């Protein structure tokens, strides 16, 4: 039975059948998970670049990874960010059940850098069980706060 679970860790060291990289819409490199990511799986980055609001997946080798790019929210209102943001998760879903696999690793998008300098965790870990609520896959969310951990936890175990 598929679950949700939690870990604070580096995603690049994922035990899952797939990654998330929390992408920007050039398909550059760029810092935090998204550098870990790119130094994993370089070759992931050939044409990787897709809009804000979208992901799409490139093989590395036959591992894939999902690029998915939330809005910055320093350059959105909170009502079109909002529907980004939502957007993105959803097509992640998408992708994850095109490629069949049983497990994804994630991050919670918009929560960092593009956070607009405001805490996101709730609607940004909202709008991924939304989206993932409907797919068969296992879902690890990778963070690297001690807190969030915490509380991601605490919002997993109340839907339960
Ligand atoms: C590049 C990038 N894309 C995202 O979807 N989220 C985030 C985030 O704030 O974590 C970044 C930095």
């Amino acid at each position: 039975a598929p679950s949700y679970r939690v870990k604070r860790m580096d995603i690049a060291k994922n035990d899952e059948e797939c990654v998330v990289n929390a992408a920007n819409p050039r398909g550059l490199p760029g810092d935090g998970v998204c550098k870990a990511v790119y130094k994993k799986w370089p070759e992931s980055f050939k044409n990787s670049a897709t809009p804000v609001g979208t992901a799409k997946t490139v093989m590395c080798g036959t591992y894939p990874v999902i690029h998915a790019v939330g809005p910055n929210f320093s350059n959105y209102s909170e009502s079109e960010g909002d529907r980004e943001l939502a957007a993105a998760y959803r097509e992640v879903a998408k992708e994850v059940t095109r490629l069949g696999v049983n497990s994804v690793a994630i991050p919670l998008l918009s929560t960092g850098v593009y956070s607009g300098g405001k805490d996101r965790l709730t609607q940004s870990l909202n709008h991924l069980f939304t989206a993932m609520d409907s797919t068969d896959a296992d879902v690890v969310i990778y963070c690297r706060d001690k807190e969030w951990e915490k509380k991601i936890s605490e919002a997993i175990q109340m839907r339960t």
